[PDB]
DNA sequence: TCAGCGCATGG
DNA sequence: CCATGGCTGA
């Protein structure tokens, strides 16, 4: 299951297949505008290209790098915490770790999984996207 | 259930 | 000047 190219252009769709930096990309997004959110992700993943790096990060650089966005000390343990999780602890689902609600699990299932005939977002963006999905997903191949 | 984190940008 | 761009812990 690979996620095709729709026109709202979410950053989850060149993010497939790294579940961990699709959720990295979650939490960027977290009360957060894409706009400057995904630059500064870049940056992000540039300095932290795994969960292995980030988990062994130190936050107070982290929240330097997240200072312009808001949520700089929080998200910073945060992301040391998911990466440590998503490594260490056994999961089936994102959710279970922490920071990850049902947007960024819901996100996993879409796009890392296919089981996004069986997952109803609650997000605006997400919404979108899925519904774009049925209308033109028979043009496609899926079902 | 809900305060709180948090800075930019547009309204 | 307020509002919008998810999640935890309580
Ligand atoms: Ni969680």
């Amino acid at each position: 299951w690979t996620p095709p190219r729709s026109p709202f252009n979410l950053v989850q769709e060149i993010l497939f297949h790294d579940p961990w930096k699709l959720l990295i990309a979650t939490i960027f997004l977290n009360r957060t505008s894409g706009k400057m959110a995904i630059p500064v992700l870049w940056e992000f993943l540039e300095k932290y290209p795994s969960a292995e790096v980030a988990r062994a990060a130190d936050w107070r650089d982290v929240s330097e790098l997240l200072k312009p966005l808001g949520l700089y000390d929080l998200r910073a343990k945060t992301i040391i915490k998911f990466s440590d999780e998503y490594l260490t602890k056994q999961w089936r689902y994102p959710i279970e770790l922490h920071g990850i609600g049902k947007y960024g699990n819901d996100s996993y299932r879409i796009f890392c999984v296919n089981e996004w005939k069986q997952v109803h977002p609650e997000n605006h963006k997400l919404n979108k996207y899925h519904d774009w999905l049925w209308e033109n997903h028979e043009k496609l191949s899926l079902s």
